[PDB]
């Protein structure tokens, strides 16, 4: 969860989270 970028703040990657 959370990326340096302020615009597409999205969570992938169920395994592990992100």
């Amino acid at each position: 969860c959370k990326r340096p970028p302020g615009f597409s703040p999205l969570c992938t990657k169920s395994i592990p989270p992100i």
